[PDB]
């Protein structure tokens, strides 16, 4: 599976939009998951106490939590696929740490991608969401097989 430079290139230009604000963007996300796919919330110890999309959004802690998230992303993205170094860290924690599975890895993808139609127009009309989700495919494709290589079904 490979991306395009041209499809990488679309990826890069909304995601230097994401970076004017990347704390806003992280609480966006993670409000959109945790509304649309309630049970991903359980996985978080610290935040799995939260009610409403009000607390959410209070949450130093949570706000936090999305700027890691979306930076560790972002490095990933911008290795334009040679990101083997940057997720053997991610899949082992993720894997064995946190116990995420790849169908939750699935709906934090449409959380990112609903955020961006949403905030970006300008730069995520529909051949710019495809690259994107090409980017987030080929992430969850290497994460699942990395899973697999630490022994975990995903
Ligand atoms: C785009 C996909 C994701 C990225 C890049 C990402 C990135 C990160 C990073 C960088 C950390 C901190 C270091 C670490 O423990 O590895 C982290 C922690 C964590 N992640 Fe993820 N994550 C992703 C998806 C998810 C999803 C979908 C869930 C749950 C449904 C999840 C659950 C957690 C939890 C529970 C923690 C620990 C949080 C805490 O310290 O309170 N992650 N993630
Ligand atoms: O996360």
């Amino acid at each position: 599976m490979v991306l395009s430079e041209g499809e990488w290139q679309l990826v890069l230009h909304v995601w230097a939009k994401v970076e004017a604000d990347v704390a806003g963007h992280g609480q966006d996300i993670y409000i959109r998951l945790f509304k649309s796919h309630p049970e991903t919330l359980e996985k978080f110890d610290r935040f799995k106490h939260l009610k409403t999309e009000a607390e959410m959004k209070a949450s130093e802690d949570l706000k936090k939590q999305g700027v890691r998230v979306l930076t560790a992303l972002g490095a990933i993205l911008k290795k334009k696929g040679h990101h083997e170094a940057e997720l053997k860290p991610l899949a082992q924690s993720h894997a064995t740490k946190h116990k995420i599975p790849i169908k939750y890895l699935e709906f934090i993808s449409e959380a990112i991608i609903h955020v961006l139609h949403s905030r970006h127009p300008g730069n995520f009309g529909a051949d710019a969401q495809g690259a994107m989700n090409k980017a987030l495919e080929l992430f969850r494709k290497d994460i699942a097989a990395k899973y697999k290589e630490l022994g975990y079904q995903g």
